[PDB]
C-alpha cells in the first residue's frame, strides 16, 4: 500500500520509477536489461537498491 514517497541524496524520482518499468517490462535478474532504462547508474547499484526499499522492511 505504497507509492513511493521517498527521495535520495544520490537516486533521483525518476529512477525510481524507471527500475520498477524495466523490472517489470524486462524480469527480476535481468539487471543488464533493466540497465536500458536505469543506464543512470550501475546494473549493480540498481540491484542492490531495489532490493533496498522495494525488498526492505522500512522505507529505505
Amino acid at each position: 500500500g505504497s507509492s513511493g514517497s521517498s527521495g535520495d541524496p544520490s537516486w533521483t524520482a525518476q529512477e525510481e520509477m524507471a527500475l520498477l518499468e524495466a523490472v517489470m517490462d524486462c524480469g527480476f535478474g535481468n539487471w543488464q536489461d533493466v540497465a536500458n532504462q536505469m543506464c543512470t547508474k550501475t546494473k549493480e547499484e540498481c540491484e542492490k537498491h531495489y532490493m533496498k526499499y522495494f525488498s526492505g522492511p522500512s522505507s529505505g
